[PDB]
């Protein structure tokens, strides 16, 4: 596959990526290095400076929620996970997302990358 | 924004892009241009040498349909939209989408990139 012709060039496909009307996440490695944030992420997690870094490094109160099991499975195995309303903390909101795994052309996987959806409003609608 | 930092590197966030669980895809300019697809949206759409082209181009059959009005409102207006269960052609399905605008620094609108989910479970389901 040519890259350029097929996906489009890197800086081309990078700004596209940006402005993606979703959340978006790319994870690199065992420890989940950010490698790809969007500006619908960016604003959904404001504290931030993140790309280079390991998940865990950057938000170390999520420990006890396990994203981070969630992530090592789809990491070690393959198994793509998708998750419906699964709650958060404040600075009480709700999340869809599919998780993959990225495989290398040897099939290895390399990481992750997720798209999220915020789905308070259908929850907060429990009245 | 220091772009490397806070989206990540030009390669790095188009790998991820390709990858995303969801399709994707970019336009640039009045022709809508194709700019970033992604692995998602060449197996919606596997009729393809894209990148480079217009819309219009590519699908010469799609003018009736008239989702090039919606494309011309969005980069015009700079108004989002949204639409549901959109129906296509098979070579009978139905399609979720939102459509953004891209904006410059200068404020000036360069493109639209849509986030594409393919429904035709949901409303098949009209037994």
């Amino acid at each position: 596959m040519d890259w350029d012709k097929t996906v489009g060039a890197a800086e081309d496909v990078r700004r596209i990526f940006e402005h993606i009307p979703a959340i978006l996440v790319g994870l690199e490695g065992p420890d989940h290095r950010f490698v790809a944030v969007n500006a619908a992420y960016r604003g959904f997690s404001p504290l931030l400076d993140t790309v280079g870094q390991p998940a865990r490094e950057v938000y170390p109160e999520l420990e006890g929620q396990q994203i981070y099991e969630m992530l090592d499975r789809v990491y070690q195995t393959g198994e793509p996970q998708s998750g419906s309303e699964w709650r958060l903390q404040t600075d009480e909101r709700y999340f869809d997302f599919v998780v993959t795994p990225r495989r290398r052309a040897d099939g290895s996987i390399e990481g992750v990358q997720l798209i999220v959806d915020d789905v308070t409003s259908r929850v907060r609608a429990r009245q």
